[PDB]
């Protein structure tokens, strides 16, 4: 029984984490085999953010201009190279730690776990989505770049995020591993900002039955709504379209509880309209849109 915003072991990635100075600048890297991937925002200085040229930036750097240190060990770099917004420092020593991994690119209303970090140090774990407006409600202090988001499917860290940067709102902004950004967000100072943020249907959905598998069933009623007329209803609300293909993705958590997704939509309809009555879900007075369909099964199963 229970219900918490639940990390994967974060063990794995730890073991991958690295400071990386150039000049005054110190920030993180994930150190996996012989390469060290970071933000390449660090070889920037406060003179040039406003428009910097990083090919002009990076050709004017030596492999000496790179600190690498993991924990007391210092590591040679032997190679540097630009990945998109990312930077690669090639280092003599194959990473002894580097588990079974991969470079996945994540779909907006999808999770992560984050290990914020702080001079190559691990502070802390929690678990993230990407918003449908590509910005992270992330936890990070100064110094927090280069921390990275991570699903593990068995033995295996797929990697998704990199942090780059805090938007005007505190809101998160970065990077896939291969360097590009998530949404329309630039290494540089810029007005950028969030753009409007929806609320992601199908995880509520995933969500209430959670709640109903945890003996939570108040908000349960007789009526069955169509897809069609509850997405009208969703698109008032702010709420992200529900799709068949979504509902298809909710089919097992349907089977576990025999209550049918259009049956769920129906409560989720009357919760919108009527809000909760000063009633809770699984410790919630507000619907829930950060666990998947897959989170829920994960911890519910
Ligand atoms: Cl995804």
């Amino acid at each position: 029984s229970g219900f918490r915003k639940m990390a994967f072991p974060s063990g794995k990635v730890e073991g991958c984490m690295v400071q990386v100075t150039c000049g005054t600048t110190t920030l993180n890297g994930l150190w996996l085999d012989d390469v060290v991937y970071c933000p390449r925002h660090v070889i920037c200085t406060s003179e040039d953010m406003l428009n910097p040229n990083y090919e002009d930036l990076l050709i004017r750097k030596s492999n000496h201009n790179f600190l690498v240190q993991a924990g007391n060990v210092q590591l040679r770099v032997i190679g540097h190279s630009m990945q998109n917004c990312v930077l690669k420092l090639k280092v003599d020593t194959a990473n002894p730690k580097t588990p079974k991994y991969k470079f996945v690119r994540i779909q907006p209303g999808q999770t992560f776990s984050v290990l914020a970090c702080y001079n190559g140090s691990p502070s802390g774990v929690y678990q993230c989505a990407m918003r449908p407006n590509f910005t992270i409600k992330g936890s990070f202090l100064n110094g927090s770049c280069g921390s990275v988001g991570f699903n593990i499917d068995y033995d295996c860290v797929s990697f998704c995020y990199m942090h780059h940067m805090e938007l005007p709102t505190g809101v998160h902004a970065g990077t896939d591993l291969e360097g590009n950004f998530y949404g329309p967000f630039v290494d540089r100072q810029t007005a950028q900002a969030a753009g409007t943020d929806t609320t992601i249907t199908v995880n509520v959905l995933a969500w209430l039955y959670a709640a109903v598998i945890n003996g939570d069933r108040w908000f349960l009623n007789r009526f069955t709504t169509t897809l069609n007329d509850f997405n009208l209803v969703a698109m008032k609300y702010n709420y992200e379209p529900l799709t068949q293909d979504h509902v298809d993705i909710l089919g097992p958590l349907s089977a576990q509880t025999g209550i049918a997704v259009l049956d769920m939509c129906a409560s989720l309809k009357e919760l919108l309209q009527n809000g909760m009555n000063g009633r809770t879900i699984l410790g919630s007075a507000l619907l829930e849109d950060e666990f998947t369909p897959f989170d829920v099964v994960r911890q519910c199963s």
